[PDB]
């Protein structure tokens, strides 16, 4: 009766009852994993003509950043989930992405990420029809309570070239640590992962195109760059909310101020100026980013690198806007709310340890180099994993 | 033959060749403000109906900008023109607007400033069947060779209640004293003029609707303000093309650096990012702001207060953005451009000039406090004149 | 054989090992407080003629910057803990303060906070030769495991003047919550109270001169905020310390660095330039004020009013430094430690959660408010409760 | 009848009457610098055995800050004619120093600057018992109205080391073009200059022990950069103070402010509190840095590398804390005198030009890449000319 707006948004009213405890918690969110089963929600960016929903990329994305306003664990896992879809779309044959999106989209398969460019210990070795994956892995996110997963392995023989499979998740010889143990993402299961010959098949490896290819297959990094991106411009306006009530509710005005009521007073409105210019600036920034990807899909395999060039630097200018600016947002609310909003059973600082903690997996000092070598010499971003 | 766009851009490039001899000299651009004239522009936001273009203020406001990029002075005094065909537009009957439209389009009239609702100096007597203003204002910008003048005063016998008049800039009694004498926006004719008995007919007052009427009549102070930002805008477009132009020509590596070209610098090439981030941010704000002008211009005298806030809180956005991530700009351009780029033959820091003195009129504090009054209280603003 | 410097670096040692595992914890640091019991350094600011130490101010301080750079939750009430005896030693007479001093360096006692200038809950009753305390308090730092308390009641029938007395802490009526649950400072036992018909007999009041009498007495306010002010400076540099410790140990750089060890990398470089420029900024005010508190003190009752406004100006100057800078550094130091350092078993951002809960109580807005009031109109502030 | 620094403040209130008509005409100061020779301050840093006053360096920088609160230019030369005499002092023998010093104290003789160790085109040719310097040199700060210069020439036969002599300014082949066109600084003479076969006196060569030798030596590069140290604060506490005076004489409220009196502005306040907290960093700084030179200068010969290095830290901190928040202070002032305070009658833009021009000269990124060096490596900077 709803559209996959409505739906997101009721959901995400649901799970912000229970976002404060699991904070806490951490571990597997298994309750609000089987309510996004049960939602369809999961075939949100699956065409129809495989009983999926058929959302642009920038109606996904605005779904991840509805959910990272309350939970963004569940954003996380939600939009590496569309992103693993994303990548057998786009490094495999149609007779292989095909049945995974049909049978998702029938039988609600939750993709998980076990994909690292950069974590070598995990090697292939092949065996004439199919291949064994062995070694360990790190930050696998989502890979817990998943149905389907995204795995990776390097060849050593071939001088190291990676390879990249879809393989299920309880596959005999995988083994999920549950050892994420972290300040912020406490609920993505980012944990690691052990690969002890696990086999497979040839039909699962996605290597036409492949990863790296033509400028349409190049769209996958950034996609994951843009995920993280909505996620982080809805971490800064799900701060910026739950800060706004509790000024109005439970903010006492300053004994030396010179207004009755905290709603007047000149530096409280001073800071609520300041985070409206960031998140105005921030929401042009990452609605512009998602407008572009939109038109870029609409490309398919006539895409061109320019015009994949033109988006990646769309991206990264989004990205730093929403990474440096947001963690502001966090950190400065607390000038708004009071001495008593850092009471711990509000845990009002887990948008600032949440935004924290996965701005640091991309580094905003190579993204401004990259950024900068565009203003000043017109150089567009090499494709590279994510 | 041409667009409009075009001819401004082709009038920049020619006023790019004198620019900084004229930002030395001051005084009044008499060449450049002639070849406006020859240019059609003046009549770039009068309908063709009345022998104008018919440019959506959004096109007028890009001129505005493109102007900016090379000569803010000029952009003022011709953004400022395009304010006054606005305020009669705004403030007077059909009747007054339509011949002051036509004769300004077919005579190419230069329209000047001398309203200023914060000076008391000059007053208004009824004489009967006619007024005269009498007093000393200051802050006429585009005074100076201009035909028409839209002028104020205040009626001290009603409570002091501002009068707003069309008369001609050369009328008896108008004394132009061309003492503007700033450090920046040094074209502007910004002095002070003295009115002596100057009479004022009726059908020259702008009553109906009047200043700060309707909706529609209260987007008189919005065009101002998002002239400013486009001029704001243009400016640190301008500083950052001539920045580029001056890296890429002249500059030097630090005999310290690790790179041999200056290209490949990081810190330079890290600070160009920030550079890129901060103008595509302003970008998409003024942009934004200025699609909502056309949108709520087209609505007419049937504009809402609601959608008339809205456009105010979203041009106030801009503003603030623009003012200060465009300082920031012009300032530390110097840190790329280096140390020989302070030669006075350059006037490098003409940029900064221009914009440091004029984001002081409209202080940024109460901007930061109106758009936080909406933020947090989701109050509109009030409408003011500017 | 070891000065007082020593035997605290040495205690903060100890300190570090479990101060981890005890931020998660919370709760009171029971053997962290017998620790400074059995050391000595709980007589350290009274002097050597009532059986103390005899440290100046300064040196005292310096502890507390100590201890805060391993365990600020230990610095906290370790500082107030002589806050309290700088509370008796101004506000009381010599026949009641030289006792106490005697008794605390005799037995080690350990006072407390129950003093709360802004909760008006607690009212003092007269009964004739005793009085009677009775309401409810919150923010009780150091209450639990003490054996003194500082505590402070409002007279309703002398228009709401407040009173403090100097009582034990485990006197009948007294009755401690240890309800402190926050996000930093997590070890204070700043919980709430309740005073059940608390006997106070005048010989316990803290009556001449009083609270906000003489300049000398305005000391402990200025104490107060001095204090916390080398709680910030402390945090900062065991941030910055621990934050080196991980640089050169686990972090990696990133994989299109342009360095082969993160020890030349320029961006990481460059971060540690910026927070030694805070630093060393940071310190220096400090240790400033600290010098002209000592030579404040040494002054006595003779202390001017003029000596005391230099004084106060000068504490408040290095708690904006330590509080904008010491937060910023805390928080960018995520940036060179990397995206492995926010494991949960480090707890890294424990630093920034208890400088960001604690730069709270003091909002800067005010506190720059008041340092402008004396750089543009030479006013001094007015000495009030902290 | 008054201490070198009463005589220093005396001649700044006098520099101070025609300070902004001579930013406006630039050239050379020459009433001005005859006052400085008639004043007797140009033997203030030479030891009273020759004749002069015998200051330490913290006070002779201190006379240097204060002439740049009132004129940098004239403080760039005043201080640049010191560092002349430290570089004879510090690179030649007792035998060439101690005439030089004699002469300079009784006949007031103004040494100016011709030493650039990146500018190349100077090469020296050996004649036997006589050398010949000949090329073009640029940034000749001073060079103009002096008496002695130094002057620096590559050897080109001796893979291009750098010699240095002191030698008249008058003397044949010397040419001063009188050049200079900057946008700040603008009564520094750093024009450029001709050499053509100059002849240069072996006696004349500084060669013992010469630059870059024993760390006593390498104070050279140290007193420079703390020299532009003190003219950086001293611009900023002049641009500070000037701002104070226009805030209280000359500035109207923003119509919309609460306050009647701009005195109580709370914007306006807060801004001075920044202000002062810049500032008061800043000072403590230079501060140091000075005391420090000091007692490395008591070292003489004996000065190690360790204490040498530490003293290049410390400088090098000062100079980062006083360019940046400097700066600053120029360009926020406008924010806290209005919109009537860039009357180009003022200029007030001097302050932010002057800075502005001459912290590019050493770009504060590779001060931070040395400074993070030092707090991350414990590495020492590495003595180099500045």
């Amino acid at each position: 009766l709803l559209s996959p707006l409505q739906t997101a948004r009721q959901l995400a009213a649901e799970f912000a009852l229970t976002a404060v405890e699991r904070d806490e918690r951490g571990g597997t969110p298994k309750a609000e994993r089987d309510a996004l089963r049960d939602s369809g929600l999961l075939a949100l960016s699956i065409p129809t003509r495989y009983g999926g929903l058929g959302a642009r990329w920038s109606e996904t994305l605005q779904v991840v950043r509805e959910f990272a306003k309350v939970d963004s664990s569940i954003a996380h896992v939600f939009g590496f989930h569309h992103l693993m879809l994303a990548t057998v779309r786009l490094f495999s044959r149609p007779e292989q992405w095909q049945p995974w999106f049909e049978q998702t989209a029938r039988q609600n398969w939750f993709w998980g990420n076990a994909l690292n460019p950069l974590d070598t210990r995990t090697v292939v070795k092949d065996l004439g029809g199919w291949r064994e994956f062995s070694g360990k892995k790190s930050f696998c996110s989502g890979a817990s309570d998943s149905q389907m997963l995204i795995a990776s392995a390097v060849d050593e023989s071939n001088g190291g070239k990676l390879l990249i499979a879809a393989i299920p998740s309880g596959r005999s010889g995988i083994t999920l640590h549950n050892d994420w143990n972290n300040i912020g993402q406490r609920q993505t299961d980012s944990g690691s992962a052990t690969f002890e010959r696990v086999r497979v098949e040839e039909s699962e490896l996605l290597l036409d195109p492949g990863p790296l290819s033509t400028p349409f297959a190049c769209l996958r990094p950034l996609i994951a760059q843009l995920t993280f991106t909505h996620m982080f411009l809805g971490i800064a306006e799900g701060a910026f909310e739950e800060a706004r009530q509790y000024t109005l509710s439970e903010t006492r005005v300053w004994h030396k101020s010179s207004v009755r009521e905290v709603r007047e007073d000149p530096y409280v409105l001073a800071h609520y100026g300041e985070f409206w210019v960031a998140l105005e600036g921030i929401r042009l920034l990452v609605e512009r980013a998602a407008a572009l990807l939109d038109e870029a899909w609409a490309k398919g395999p006539n895409l061109s690198a320019e015009e994949r060039g033109h988006l990646a630097t769309a991206i990264a200018t989004a990205k730093v806007a929403a990474s440096r600016q947001g963690l502001e947002i966090c950190s400065r609310l607390f000038e708004v709310t009071g001495a008593r909003s850092t009471h711990a059973s509000l845990r009002l600082d887990r948008h600032w340890r949440n935004l924290r903690t996965q701005t640091l997996h991309d580094p905003l000092d190579y993204k401004l180099h990259e950024l900068g070598d565009w203003a000043l010499n017109q150089s567009l971003p090499v494709p590279t994993f994510y």
